[PDB]
């Protein structure tokens, strides 16, 4: 009895109600640029899965003024090219999604400029492969960074033009990406590589498993598997997504709850309160995939029982109303970080996280 296509919606009020800066085309100015572009990605998927368009005029405006010179990344010349391949690739998939909602041409050439700019910070150089995520420095090469930029890349051999150099980087940055070392023994994803002081090889650096690195990967995969209609892609995303669902591996609470690894210690950051919502629009697109690839009626269903698990917890544990005033009518809902942990306090992260898991569901 729980729609999750209004609740999706009033999160997106509550999210516009607290964090919507309507003279900035933005979320929060306080919080990181790039989680304006995943806020961005959730409302424009609402509309994608509910056939809304509610939301169009605002998500082009954002659009517009975000597309100009970033005064802190001038030498991108805009079109979201940032000063972190990961921040840019952030908006190159919203903008992949904005295509996928209007067929805009405007919007995909978008994401093929930011794909190059991308890949300019590709090295064969240094562990055989991958992007670094720190344009300024070029220490890193991460999970986030390289997932979001295979997911690009696998996202245009899909709509680009010039179809088969995309679908060619694509299937080599998946190959890079399994050979580098970084998914681990139980088919989980560290946060990226180190490299060896005398030697230059690289290896799984074994800092923490954040949901989102387990999540924007299965996206990736299942763009290679629409590319190429070879399942292989579609099982690896199901080990990953499997290992994410399993108890042992501390991703999922006994109660059956998504959970970040820095929810226990109340640690969490700006950055890791927005990470499950983008793993839980993943794994429906994974869901998707699977059950379209099959004709079994339960294929994908562990998958959707998941996020239906999710959904309700979060509905019912950490969930809090905006009180109407006899002025200001606005109305929606406010969630904390904690799928199933108490509602203390909404940012604009949190928001998006909670928006994520609703439309997952639609
Ligand atoms: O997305 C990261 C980005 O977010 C902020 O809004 C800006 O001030 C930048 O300095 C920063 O690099
Ligand atoms: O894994 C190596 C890596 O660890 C840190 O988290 C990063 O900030 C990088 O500067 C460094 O190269
Ligand atoms: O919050 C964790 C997050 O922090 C930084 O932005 C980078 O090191 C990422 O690789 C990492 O996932």
């Amino acid at each position: 009895s729980l729609n999750s296509t209004g609740l999706a919606q009033a999160a997106i009020n509550g999210l516009n109600a607290r964090f919507y800066e309507s003279s900035n085309a933005r979320w929060s100015s306080d919080e990181p640029w790039w989680i304006s572009g995943v806020a961005l990605t959730m409302v424009i998927e609402y509309m994608r899965r509910s056939g809304s368009k509610e939301y169009l005029d605002q998500v082009e405006d954002v659009i517009e003024v975000q597309r100009q010179p970033l005064s802190w990344w001038p030498s991108g010349e805009g079109e979201f090219r940032a000063d972190a391949t990961d921040d840019t690739g952030w908006w190159a998939l919203a903008m992949v999604r904005m295509y996928d909602l209007t067929g805009n041409e405007d919007y995909l050439n978008i994401s093929i400029k930011d794909e190059a700019y991308m890949r300019q910070w590709w090295t064969d150089t240094e562990c055989g492969g991958g992007l670094y995520v720190d344009i300024q420095d070029l220490t890193y090469k991460n999970a986030i960074a390289n997932e979001l930029y295979l997911k690009l890349v696998a996202s245009l051999a899909n709509r680009a033009p010039n179809a088969t150099i995309y679908l060619d980087r694509a299937q080599q940055a998946w190959t890079w990406f399994l050979g580098s070392g970084m998914i681990n023994g139980v088919n989980l994803i560290n946060d990226g590589l180190a490299r060896d002081s005398n030697t230059g090889s690289c290896y799984n650096n074994r800092l923490p498993v954040w949901t989102y690195n387990q999540g924007v990967i299965l996206g990736a995969l299942v763009e290679l598997y629409h590319a190429t209609k070879d399942e292989s892609y579609l099982l690896s995303a199901q080990a990953i997504a499997d290992a994410v669902l399993s108890p042992s591996n501390g991703l999922t609470s006994s109660s059956g709850v998504l959970t970040e690894t820095c929810e226990g210690s109340d640690s969490c950051n700006q950055d890791q309160q927005v990470f499950k919502g983008v793993f839980a629009l993943n794994l429906a697109e994974l869901g998707d995939a699977v059950a379209g690839a099959s004709s079994d009626p339960d294929a994908g269903q562990d998958y959707r029982e998941y996020l239906d698990t999710n959904m309700q917890s979060m509905y019912a544990n950490d969930r809090s109303e905006i009180v109407p005033t006899l002025f200001d009518s606005s109305t929606g809902d406010l969630y904390d970080v904690s799928w199933s942990g108490p509602f203390r306090n909404a940012t604009m992260p949190k928001q998006a996280s909670a928006i994520g898991l609703y439309v997952a569901n639609i």
